[PDB]
């Protein structure tokens, strides 16, 4: 049976079992529990007999199809890693290791096939497969070949027979369920009413705009206001000892905001459209240009890599940061649309008496799906 | 309408377009091409009612949660970005501006909403929305208000509302469709008739296998060869001077190689599940941990972000990652059993010449897709399998190797 305040880890004997003893180790070391590594034969085979009855490793490593049946056989346990974690892995692994919609293994490597060419015999190697016999029939001048892999395995022979349409299996990509909606259920009530309770309490008012929310924060009038960077540089105008942090929970949970990507898109009836496609490239898009912007009011957290690792040193962008893994990105899909506008008129009615919590919500599902 | 010539730009009254209006400056100072920025009001509802008659701006600014209905409206136009510049952006920051397979803009910056406070008034920060109560009537003596942010807006009020449940479209993750299998429709069927075809002009031998193609290439006989990461240290002892790039393209369209990513499963029956978790997500999946594990032996591409991004660099790995990522992922669900053996008849027989590219594709394609139960067609995959299941049993003298 497997041994309660211990990890046992099963791997194949032909990976780095050694190296990751001591990852296992460096773990022992800082928590004091050991870490065995193990390579059992046939451990593809092994694991789901012993598994089954309760015995084998606490970690298994295996390419993850096999993790398919495995979980099919109720041997693997459901992973739970945060949002803060998956960002740090490809999003194409995650779906590797998805069985029944759970994930269920952590994945580590990524294997595929590759060209491999002779730079001595062949210095451009081809980049289509049409003018690999041209390139042949010139090689075999030369007593040589241009190509040769192994055809008796279709896993050697699937990239060519797959690359015009061929499939094992059709994948359906994820997609936003436009007919499931959930701004009526429990949890959306709970919170429109705790916000409609706090006016109800007079320790908010219902016409506090966007103007009024910067103006009292910035006079020291009110203890703490909700906004992002943009907003940063009028406080810093204002000078006040203003803090930038995690939002609070409700409920134990936390702040769920909507994370924006601040875009440009170009005009489909512009005649200009190449020139468009200089400046955001080349003007804006660079480390020099961001900082423009930046200055005069905050970016955020910035898509352009060389700029975002200066401006991530900013605790406030970290905080800003932190917020976002705790909240979902928006939906892009023509239908966000509707959500906001619904939405919008949903809370307005509630925190102005107008309509109940219950009853504006109630309307508000309705036009964000079918509009 | 729109002039030729310049650049109208739309941004955001909230946004920095001062800073921006500068950057229209050296635009113009360098490219001379005048760059007006403005940032009317209602600005997301004004763009789509005069780009539909052809006015509006050049470039417009938002979110990108409003460009989708503008891009099935018809009125933005393809970003076409090319690959040098794609990988100066993160790649999620792109995922955002992604709609029905094309990009629609350039992503700029991540804007999220945070809690800021007024540290000369409130020393500690709240934790609880629930507990805002008390530090309002706690303060309303002492002078001011606690919260004060925007209700008009539902961007802000929408985090509170999330919390406990609350969400706009419930998302749901992508899966397999067990009844579309596609190894004999028309794309299978040209590229394994260009694979018979080289044969057939003699460029390449039916009979070939895995251990010739690795002799012939470690010894200069052949220019080319296809393999994966296991095969580099072979090369490496050859003495051949050899590169790792992307695989050939056929039909103007990437090959597709399958993806196996090798992957660390927790036991069901473990009593140790977050000891585990806290080895595998604290620990292994770092930088230090998958280098212990490569420097042991090489893991070749990782799907830990930071350490891909070190690890290739090597360019052997890069396009290790290059041909994953535009390649299929193995399926992991049971019907790939009939796929393997099925395809792999397949295309021997395609090859050798005993059935055509069609008959051989059309015979694996019924094995892998049921549809048909029914017995007599249950029992022909019945009697498909029992010879696809090859009787050895006895001992493999010697063992496949381990030390
Ligand atoms: O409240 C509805 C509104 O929310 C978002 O707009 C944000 C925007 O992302 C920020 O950059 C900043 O301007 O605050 C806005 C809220 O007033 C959505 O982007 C937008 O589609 C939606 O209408």
């Amino acid at each position: 049976k497997i041994e309660e305040g211990k990890l046992v880890i099963w791997i194949n004997g032909d990976k780095g079992y050694n190296g990751l003893a001591e990852v296992g180790k460096k773990f022992e070391k800082d928590t004091g529990i050991k870490v065995t590594v193990e390579h059992p034969d046939k451990l593809e085979e092994k694991f789901p007999q012993v598994a089954a009855t309760g015995d084998g490793p606490d970690i298994i490593f295996w390419a993850h199809d096999r993790f398919g049946g495995y979980a099919q056989s109720g041997l693997l346990a459901e992973i739970t890693p945060d949002k803060a974690f998956q960002d740090k892995l490809y999003p194409f692994t995650w779906d590797a290791v998805r069985y029944n919609g759970k994930l269920i293994a952590y994945p580590i490597a990524v294997e595929a096939l590759s060209l491999i060419y002779n730079k001595d015999l062949l210095p451009n190697p081809p980049k289509t497969w049409e003018e690999i016999p041209a390139l042949d029939k010139e090689l075999k001048a030369k007593g040589k070949s241009a190509l040769m892999f192994n055809l008796q395995e279709p896993y050697f022979t699937w990239p060519l027979i797959a690359a015009d349409g061929g499939y094992a299996f059709k994948y359906e990509n994820g997609k936003y369920d436009i007919k499931d909606v959930g701004v009526d259920n429990a949890g959306a009530k709970a919170g429109l009413t705790f916000l409609v309770d706090l006016i109800k309490n007079k320790h908010m008012n219902a016409d506090t705009d966007y103007s009024i929310a910067e103006a009292a924060f910035n006079k020291g009038e009110t203890a703490m206001t909700i906004n992002g960077p943009w907003a940063w540089s009028n406080i810093d105008t204002s000078k006040v000892n203003y803090g930038v942090t995690v939002l609070p929970t409700f409920k134990g949970q936390p702040s769920k905001p909507f994370v924006g990507v601040l875009s440009a898109g170009i005009n489909a009836a512009s005649p200009n459209k190449e020139l468009a496609k200089e400046f955001l490239e080349n003007y804006l898009l660079t480390d020099e240009g961001l900082e423009a912007v930046n200055k005069d009011k905050p970016l955020g957290a910035v898509a352009l890599k060389s700029y975002e690792e200066e401006l991530a040193k900013d605790p406030r962008i970290a905080a800003t940061m932190e917020n976002a893994q705790k909240g979902e990105i928006m939906p892009n899909i023509p239908q966000m649309s509707a959500f906001w506008y619904a939405v919008r008129t949903a809370v307005i009615n509630a925190a102005s008496g107008r309509q109940t919590v219950d009853a504006a919500l109630a309307a508000a599902q309705t036009n964000a799906a079918a509009k």
